[PDB]
Parts: structure tokens; sequence; C-alpha cells
């Protein structure tokens, strides 16, 4: 369900990337777009995950559950009017306010002061999105109360549809070219929108939004959401000021960022949908249940399925950085240099991959406690640490260094998660890691083995069609995982 149409909404997000690397390149433009629409949307993104989403899913199944249709219907009315309110006004208040913005997040970008003015443009485009996709969420979010999940992940696949739509057919039209990619964000929206809507209807939860202060249910969502608001900042600030960073350094350095960033995303995305079905909701039981004895078994089988998986992915992606970004990206506008700065700021993405991986296995049991305390405390460590590596890493390796940055925080983070789970006794791992790592080490070495012996004999990644050059890829990444898992089977592992 969720498996099938959230990975065909990700190889048009990455077929949607491709062709803004193809048109755009990387470069001032691409740089503008990127801080406009990308920035915003993920400070946007934070706060609902982290606090407007988590108080909205409990009291809305709680009304659904505990209520009739028709309280819930008001309580949708007023919770989806006051998020209309307040997104509007936030609009306004930031289309008339997108240079100091731009200037706040991008101060670098003054340099050139034209590519400042297309961040700001692009920005007065983008800015209404907010609200669509904020009003989408929460159509997908009320649809997931009611067990509808398909649509819900299908749902982006028409953002993706048209900005490819809008480069295609609108950039040769428009004044600057990319100013066409903000139309279809701007479509895509209202498409994302209109789409949820009837299947809304469907569950009679379709209703006319409507604006008031004295809700019982709009209060208690404000109120649950309260604690979570220090660590959604903590966030936010963190990415602000690696943005700022950023923009101190040579054009393109935030769309090689990027393309590295998505290159890494792919099988990670991939990995955490098939450990969040496969392990979370066995370890949510668990910690519901009060059973500790069987958590620690869940904990650790899936602390050593994020070794044996995410580990393979983050070597092989860090020795076919350049096959990858060639083969992918490496068309049009999106000349040889710009791949390899893609290549080095993906070898330093890869570092963190893992962190990520274990933050999303960690973090869960957490948010369950109710202890929010500590990860913010560890939210706060992660920015001091992410703040100083940039300062450490930026004059040695630029952007890289800066993608190297986030993914040691990443590491940190899950990390200290972890310690704080060994000093409580929350988990305590099983035994036999220790042969469990070497024959991961083994398995690795035989990998990288196979994949490096492969490239020697295999053409220069720039000579031939896509077609080619896919297949060139997908040829030695299957080699690669063949020749990874027939040395863990020698080892052991024949089930699961
Ligand atoms: C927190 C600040 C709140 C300010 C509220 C202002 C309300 C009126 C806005 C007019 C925008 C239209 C003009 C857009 C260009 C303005 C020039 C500017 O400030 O640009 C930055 C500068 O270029 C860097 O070097
Ligand atoms: C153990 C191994 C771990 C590493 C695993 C690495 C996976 C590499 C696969 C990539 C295919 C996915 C991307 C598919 C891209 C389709 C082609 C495309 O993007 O075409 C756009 C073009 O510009 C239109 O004009
Ligand atoms: C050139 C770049 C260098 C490439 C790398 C060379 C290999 C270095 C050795 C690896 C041992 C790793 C040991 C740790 C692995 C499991 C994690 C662990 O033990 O974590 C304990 C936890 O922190 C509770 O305090
Ligand atoms: C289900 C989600 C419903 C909506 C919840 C989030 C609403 C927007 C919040 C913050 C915007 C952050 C600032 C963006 C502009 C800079
Ligand atoms: C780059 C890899 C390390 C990064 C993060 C790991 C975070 C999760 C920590 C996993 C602990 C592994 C483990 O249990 O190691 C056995 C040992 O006996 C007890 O630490």
């Amino acid at each position: 369900a969720i498996s099938s149409m959230t990975m065909f909404s990700r190889i048009l997000g990455f077929i949607r990337d491709a062709i803004i690397a193809r048109f755009f390149g990387a470069g001032a433009a691409t740089d503008a777009f990127f801080v406009a629409f990308r920035l915003p949307n993920l400070l946007r993104r934070i706060f609902a995950e982290g606090a407007f989403s988590q108080a909205f899913v409990p009291i809305l199944a709680e009304y659904k559950n505990q209520q009739g249709d028709e309280a819930t219907r008001t309580f949708i009315a007023y919770v989806s009017g006051l998020l209309t309110l307040i997104l509007a006004i936030v609009t306004l208040a930031g289309i008339l306010a997108a240079p100091w913005i731009i200037y706040i997040t991008a101060p670098g970008f003054t340099d050139t002061p034209d590519k400042f003015d297309l961040t700001v443009r692009l920005l007065r485009i983008t800015f209404p999105y907010i609200l669509l996709i904020s009003l989408a969420s929460l159509a997908g979010a009320i649809l997931n109360t009611w067990n509808r999940f398909s649509v819900p992940a299908f749902a982006p696949t028409l953002l993706n549809i048209s900005m490819i739509i809008s480069v295609l057919l609108l950039a040769p039209y428009c004044e600057p070219p990319i100013i066409a990619l903000g139309w279809g964000v701007f479509a895509g929206g209202i498409l994302q929108l209109l789409y949820q809507l009837p299947y809304l209807q469907k569950i009679g939860m379709l209703v006319l939004p409507r604006i008031s202060f004295r809700n019982s249910g709009v209060w208690r969502v404000l109120k649950l959401m309260g604690p979570a608001i220090i660590g959604v900042s903590v966030s936010q600030i963190s990415l602000i000021i690696n943005t700022i960073f950023a923009s101190f350094l040579q054009s393109g350095s935030v769309s090689w960022m990027y393309y590295a960033d998505r290159l890494m995303e792919l099988p990670t995305g991939v990995l955490g949908v098939a450990l969040g079905t496969i392990l979370l909701p066995s370890l949510a039981k668990s910690f519901s249940t009060g059973d500790h004895k069987e958590y620690q078994r869940l904990m650790d089988w899936g602390l050593r399925l994020c070794f044996l998986l995410a580990l393979p992915c983050a070597i092989a992606l860090a020795i076919l950085a350049e096959p990858l970004t060639v083969s992918l990206f490496q068309y049009g506008n999106f000349t040889a240099y710009d791949a390899v700065m893609t290549q080095r700021a993906l070898i330093a993405y890869c570092v963190g991959l893992m962190g990520l991986i274990v933050v999303k296995v960690l973090a869960p049991g957490f948010y369950s406690r109710q202890d929010i305390k500590t990860p913010v405390k560890i939210a706060i460590i992660t920015l001091i640490l992410t703040q100083l590596m940039n300062l450490a890493f930026i004059g040695s390796l630029k952007h890289a260094g800066l993608a190297l940055s986030i993914s040691l925080a990443a590491c940190f983070n899950a990390l200290m998660l972890y310690w704080q789970l060994r000093r409580q006794a929350i988990f305590s791992p099983l035994v036999g890691w220790g042969k469990f790592l070497l024959k991961l080490i083994a398995a690795l070495i035989v990998m990288v083995a196979v994949l490096l012996l492969l490239l020697n004999f295999m053409p220069p990644w720039e000579q031939g069609n896509m077609l080619v050059r896919i297949t060139r890829l997908l040829l030695v990444v299957f080699a690669g995982a063949m020749s990874y898992f027939a040395a863990l089977f020698i080892f052991g592992f024949r089930l699961r």
C-alpha cells in the first residue's frame, strides 16, 4: 500500500530532480530555487511533524473513536479554519518580508545581487504552497486516521508531475526560466489538495473551515504542541544556519549538496520504510504492553538489521558516487564539474546514513516514553556540534565539509539517544555482537573488492546514452549486492 505508492512517488521525485539538473544544472538559478522553496518547506515540515502532527493524530482519533462524526467534523472544521487563518497571515507577512528572509537565510547571495533577487521572487511564488501543502497534509492525516494510506502516499506524485510539466513546457516562456518551477510547485500544491478532498468527502470528513477559540479539542492539540516547539526550533535554527554558511560558498554549492543528498536519500528511504513495517510496529507494541525483555530482543535484532543493510548501502554509495552522479545527473546543464562536486558531497553524506537509520529506530520509544527533555538536550548538543563542525570543515572541504558536518551530527545524535537508553537501562545489547560485526566487516570487504575490480574493467561513465549508463550502473550495483550477500551466506544468516 504505502510501500508501493510512496516509491512510485520516489522515482518521480528523482526523475524531476534529473530533469531540473538537465535543464537548469547546478548554479545560481538552482541555488536560488532551493533556498526559496526547499528551505521554507523543510522548516514547515519540521514544525508539522515535530509538533502539530504529533498532537493532531491522537486527538483526532480520540474524537473519531469516543465521539460521533458530527463532533469530529466540527473539530476538523475549527482546526482547518485556524490553520488557514494563521497560514494566510504567515504567508502574507512572508511575501512582504521576503528580502529580509533571504538576507537572514542566505546572506552570501548578496554578492551576486541578481541571484538574491531571483531567490526573493521565487519565495514570493513559493510561499502560497505552504498553505496548500499544509491543507493537503491535514487531509492526508485525517485519511490516515481512517486507515486510508495509499492516497496520501500517492499524493506527492502530483507535485512531481506538475514540476516536470512546468519545466518541459513553461520554462522557455518564463523570462528567468526556473521561475516556471515555482508555478509548477504552485500547481502541484493545488493538485495535491484537489486529489485528496473527494476521498475526504468519502469518509464524511470534508467540511468548510470555520474559526473559533472555544473548541476543547483545538486547545488540546495546542497544548500537546507546546513542549515540542523548543526542539522544533532547535532543528529549524540549525538548518537555517547551515544554509547561511553555504550561502557564502561558490555558486552551485547549495545545488551540489541538494543533488548529493537526494542520491543519498534514495536507498535510505527504501530502508526506512522497510524497517518501519518490519520492526517499528512490533517495537511500539512491546513498549506499550510493558514487555521489557522482548523489547530488548527486537531492539537488538533491529540494530543488527540496521548495521546489515545501511552499512553496505553507505559504502556502495561512496564507491559508486561517480557512476551514480554521472549516470543519473550529468546531462544538459549539469556539467562534469557539477558531477564531481556532487560526488564529493555524496561521499560526505554517506557517513550519516547510518545515523539517520538509527535515529529513526531509537526515537520511537522516547516520544512514547513522554521524555522530551533529554531529546531536546540532545538536539541542542547536536546543534552545537554541527555548527562547530561547520566552522572546522568549511575552509578545507567547503560544501563537502558542510555535508560531512550534517552527517557526523546525525551520527552523534543517534549515538547520544542510544547512550541515554544504555544509561537508563532502557536497552542492553545481546551477546555476540563481536563476531557479528566481524562477519559484516568481511562481507563488506568482499563487496567493495568486487566493486573496485568491476569498475577497473568498465568504461568511462560519461561515455554513453542514459540507457547505457544506467544499464552499467545497475550491472555493478547487482554484482556488488550479490557478492556482499554471498560473503554473508558463507558466514551464516541463512534465514532473515
Ligand atoms: C523584518 C523586516 C520586515 C520588513 C517589512 C517591509 C514591508 C514592505 C515590503 C516591501 C517589499 C518589496 C520590496 C522588495 C525589495 C526591498 C529591498 C531590500 O530590502 O532588499 C534587501 C537588499 O537587497 C540586501 O542587499
Ligand atoms: C547495495 C547497493 C546500494 C546502492 C544502490 C544504488 C541504486 C542505484 C539505482 C538507481 C536507479 C534509480 C533512479 C532512476 C532514474 C531514471 C532515469 C532518469 O532519472 O531519467 C531522467 C531524465 O533526465 C529524463 O530526461
Ligand atoms: C579511511 C576511513 C576509515 C574507515 C573505517 C575504518 C574502520 C575503523 C574501525 C571500526 C570499528 C568500529 C567499532 C564500532 C562499531 C559498532 C558501534 C559501537 O560499538 O557502538 C558502541 C556504542 O557507542 C556504545 O557506547
